[PDB]
């Protein structure tokens, strides 16, 4: 239960280069260098936590590379309007093992996720989107959702609207975002 | 120089989905269906051609996979304003193989590429831009450009605002997108 450090991003970024690697997605030794490590304030990264690669990111479009290690979680969020801006709408598509997506909706019998005792209260949508490679789903603005990869992680590739990550809203209250 | 049949197109959409393959981008049985087949109307679609897969196309944001057989040239063209659409922006980042992306400026002393001579007359641009795997370039809207692959062919990613491809304007008169 640690505090995020220069270790252990190094640790971390690393891991997210090898998985990059191995899925044969080419990446520059500057990108390597700008991977963000992300624990999500909450001090236990390998729990909730997200490897981030942004190919780029500009008011007309965004797209990045979402790497997570096995059974890695992002926390609940939205993606809110903020001032004329809709909100971010974003296309995930699974590139390289699995990941089990969350959105509003009937509650999906028997979720493959594994949510720990103490944060439970703090997933509050539960309709199941299971993404294996090549497989997409679009998600609306404003649109609470999580996500947790599988056994053995997940690499999820963002196609989206603008990104403006320090105006997400998190259901979890000890979530700071940078 | 072959008028575009069903056969020609789909011997074409196996080699790119060969091509996928080898570089570990997994696609599904229906987008395998749906890669597009463009000759640019020319006739020669291992000279002029690009095997096209959609991701997503939306009115905030695009992005695609241009698949590129060895040698095979994107003609030239601009993505212009449309009514109060600014035009498409968009980011190009080479995946696999390598790609010769010309643009305006200072022409390139030993250019790559090789055009037909019957074909020269419509390639106006000439400041290189050469992308191997992981290396990127964005475009600003309404800029004339064009691109072809090495000896291997290539495949690259576009991120980009939405794609309206029926407005391109292509230097070569003889060219139809569709
Ligand atoms: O903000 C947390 C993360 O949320 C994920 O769903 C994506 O939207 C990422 O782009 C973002 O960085
Ligand atoms: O229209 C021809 C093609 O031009 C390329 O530069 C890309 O912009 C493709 O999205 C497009 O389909
Ligand atoms: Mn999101
Ligand atoms: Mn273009």
């Amino acid at each position: 239960h640690m505090m995020l450090t220069k270790e252990l991003v190094k640790e971390a970024r690393e891991k997210a280069i090898r998985m990059l690697e191995k899925a044969c997605i080419a990446i520059t030794d500057e990108e390597k260098e700008k991977i963000e490590v992300t624990d999500f304030g909450l001090g236990v990264l390998y729990t909730f936590g997200l490897e981030i690669l942004v190919y780029v990111n500009n008011e007309r479009y965004c797209a990045k590379e979402l790497v997570m290690f096995p059974r890695q979680i992002c926390p609940e969020h939205r993606h809110p309007p903020i001032g004329s801006y809709l909100g971010k709408q974003e296309t995930f598509r699974c590139r390289w093992g699995e990941v089990y997506l969350y959105v509003p909706g009937t509650p999906t019998p028997n979720p493959r996720a594994r949510i720990p005792e103490e944060k439970k209260r703090y997933f509050t949508v539960w309709h199941e989107i299971v993404l294996r490679p090549g497989e997409q789903y679009t998600i609306p603005p404003n649109t609470l959702h999580w996500f947790q990869a599988g056994d053995e992680g997940a690499i999820v590739s963002e196609f989206s609207s603008q990104s403006i990550d320090e105006k997400d809203i998190f259901t979890d209250p000890n979530v700071k975002r940078i």
